Parts: C-alpha cells; sequence; structure tokens
C-alpha cells in the first residue's frame, strides 16, 4: 500500500491498510 511507518504511521495506509511489522500494507499489497 505504501511502505514501513518505523519512523512515522501511516494516513492513507491507515484506516483502509494497516501498519504492521514495520510495513503499511493491507496485509497482502504494497
Amino acid at each position: 500500500c505504501g511502505e514501513s511507518c518505523v519512523w512515522i504511521p501511516c494516513i492513507s495506509a491507515a484506516l483502509g491498510c494497516s501498519c504492521k511489522n514495520k510495513v503499511c500494507y493491507r496485509n497482502g499489497i504494497p
């Protein structure tokens, strides 16, 4: 969906997708 969220959390990929394991993916898609 986006990318890592180590330093900061995501925005667009926060609601739809989700930040998990230093990645702002929808648990399957970048």
